[PDB]
C-alpha cells in the first residue's frame, strides 16, 4: 500500500481547489494519503522527509484510525487540509519546523479514538483515565504518535538533529493535547486579552504555543466552515457518534445528556446554532483577528450559522 502512494500525483484539476479553506477532501477517498504527501511536499519541501518513511508512516497513521461515525481517518485528513490552508495564508510566521510538526500533528491528533468523550472514561473508570487523569484521549492520541514513530522504517525525524527532535516532538505533543476543547476556552479567553491590551507577541514561546493551539481548535472545528451540504452531512456523522456515547450510557439504564440523546433529536438545530454562537464563532473571530488571512473561515462558519437558522425557523 506504501510504495503506490509513493507514486501517486495529484490530479491538476485540484491544485487550485486544494488551496481554498473551504475544500471538501469528501469525494476523494482514495486519494486521501496521497494528498497528505501534496500537502507536506508544498508547506515543507519535497526535501523536507525521506519519501518512504513519510509513505510508512502515513499509512501507519491511516491503519491506526478505527471505523467510527466521526473520528475517524476522513476527520484526520480533512484537519490536515484546514492547517496547510492556514499555513500556506501565513508564510512568513512559522518555522519550517513548526510547519512540519503541525502537519504531523493534525493528522495524528485523534489517532485510536474509540467514539468515546474524556467524561465518559472518566466517570466509568476506564484504564485510559486511570492512566491519564485530565485530557484523556488526547495523552492516547500523543502516546499512539511516539509508538508509530519509533517503528522501524518510520522516523520521518530521523534526520533531525537531538535538539531539533525533541523540540519537533514538543510541538506535536503540546498541539494536540491544545485540541482537548476544554482547554480552549481559557485559550481563547487570554488570547483575547493580550491581543486587545496589545501584549501578544509572537517573538514571545508560550504566546506562540497559545497561537498554535487556536490554530489547532479552529482545524479540529473546520466541518462548521465547508459549503452549507457538505457541513449538513458532517453534522449527522458528528451526532451518529454522540448517539453511540449515549447509546453506551442507556446500556446501563443510565439517560444521557440532552446531546448525547438521540431521543431528543429534534433538538439538533438549536443545539447546532448555540455551539456556533458558543464555541465556533468566537474561535474563528478570534483567530481571525490574530492571523488575518484566516477570515475565510469566520466568513464559511457565519453562513453556516444562517443556514442552522433557517432550519430552526422552517425556511
Ligand atoms: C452541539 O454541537 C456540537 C457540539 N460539540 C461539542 C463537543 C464536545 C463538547 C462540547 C460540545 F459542544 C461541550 C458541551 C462544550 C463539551 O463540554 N464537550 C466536551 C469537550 C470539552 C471536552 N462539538 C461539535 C463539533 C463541531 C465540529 N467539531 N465538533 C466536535 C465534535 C466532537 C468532539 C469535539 C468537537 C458540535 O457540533
Ligand atoms: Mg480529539
Ligand atoms: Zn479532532
Amino acid at each position: 500500500e506504501w510504495q503506490g502512494l509513493m507514486q501517486f500525483t495529484l490530479p491538476v484539476r485540484l491544485c487550485k481547489e486544494i488551496e481554498l479553506f473551504h475544500f471538501d477532501i469528501g469525494p476523494f477517498e482514495n486519494m486521501w494519503p496521497g494528498i497528505f504527501v501534496y500537502m507536506v511536499h508544498r508547506s515543507c519541501g519535497t526535501s523536507c522527509f525521506e519519501l518512504e518513511k513519510l509513505c510508512r508512516f502515513i499509512m501507519s497513521v491511516k491503519k491506526n484510525y478505527r471505523r467510527v461515525p466521526y473520528h475517524n481517518w476522513k476527520h484526520a485528513v480533512t484537519v490536515a487540509h484546514c492547517m496547510y490552508a492556514i499555513l500556506q495564508n501565513n508564510h512568513t510566521l512559522f518555522t519550517d519546523l513548526e510547519r512540519k510538526g503541525l502537519l504531523i500533528a493534525c493528522l495524528c491528533h485523534d489517532l485510536d479514538h474509540r467514539g468515546f468523550s474524556n467524561s465518559y472514561l472518566q466517570k466509568f473508570d476506564h484504564p485510559l483515565a486511570a492512566l491519564y487523569s485530565t485530557s484523556t484521549m488526547e495523552q492516547h492520541h500523543f502516546s499512539q504518535t511516539v509508538s508509530i514513530l519509533q517503528l522501524e522504517g518510520h522516523n520521518i525525524f530521523s534526520t533531525l538533529s537531538s535538539s531539533e527532535y525533541e523540540q519537533v516532538l514538543e510541538i506535536i505533543r503540546k498541539a494536540i493535547i491544545a485540541t482537548d476543547l476544554a482547554l480552549y476556552f481559557g485559550n481563547r479567553k487570554q488570547l483575547e486579552e493580550m491581543y486587545q491590551t496589545g501584549s501578544l507577541n509572537l517573538n514571545n514561546q508560550s504566546h506562540r504555543d497559545r497561537v498554535i493551539g487556536l490554530m489547532m481548535t479552529a482545524c479540529d472545528l473546520c466541518s462548521v466552515t465547508k459549503l452549507w451540504p457538505v457541513t449538513k452531512l458532517t453534522a449527522n456523522d458528528i451526532y451518529a457518534e454522540f448517539w453511540a456515547e449515549g447509546d453506551e450510557m442507556k446500556k446501563l439504564g443510565i439517560q444521557p445528556i440532552p446531546m448525547m440523546d438521540r431521543d431528543k433529536k429534534d433538538e439538533v438545530p438549536q443545539g447546532q446554532l448555540g455551539f456556533y454562537n458558543a464555541v465556533a464563532i468566537p474561535c474563528y473571530t478570534t483567530l481571525t483577528q490574530i492571523l488575518p488571512p484566516t477570515e475565510p473561515l469566520l466568513k464559511a462558519c457565519r453562513d453556516n450559522l444562517s443556514q442552522w437558522e433557517k432550519v430552526i425557523r422552517g425556511e
